[PDB]
């Protein structure tokens, strides 16, 4: 039970771990996209769009160093969200209300995350738009019906 599905709580659970990696105590939005990018649902998800997954990558790891805040944390040390990161939840769950998701699943996580600038400068270089998002979420709730 809960709003968030599994998965999405896993992406973000991950998310505190590479964040940790990156020596950062809170969890910013490149390191939820770092775990979307790499977990099962979201690996497909941008399969299916087409989007490059080894560029995706390699745009995630410069974005994750270029915003390193220090040498890996100990993974017995305290990470909390960002305030960035409360907005992403947000935005993730006001678009999953307006598609009609009872749950907060990958692709409304998706659309939060396109907030971000750091974020969203990514997905306009892999050629995701934001009216290729709303495609996406679109198309999820059809799935529905």
């Amino acid at each position: 039970q809960g709003k968030y599905l599994n998965r999405t709580i896993n992406i973000l659970n991950a998310g505190k771990n590479i964040a940790k990696s990156y020596g950062h105590n809170k969890l910013k939005p490149i390191h939820i996209l770092s775990a979307l990018a790499k977990s099962d649902y979201g690996s497909t998800l941008f399969k299916e769009n087409n989007v490059n997954a080894a560029n995706l990558k390699e745009y995630i790891d410069i974005a994750l160093e270029q915003t390193r805040a220090g040498a890996p944390l100990d993974n017995k040390s305290k990470i909390v969200n960002s305030a960035e990161v409360k907005e992403t939840l947000a935005l993730a769950e006001a678009a999953a209300n307006k598609y009609k998701s009872p749950k907060v699943d990958v692709e409304h996580l998706l659309s939060g995350l396109s907030n971000d600038e750091l974020v969203n400068e990514i997905f306009n270089e892999v050629y995701l738009t934001d009216e290729a998002i709303k495609a996406i979420l679109k198309r999820k709730f059809e799935k529905t019906l």
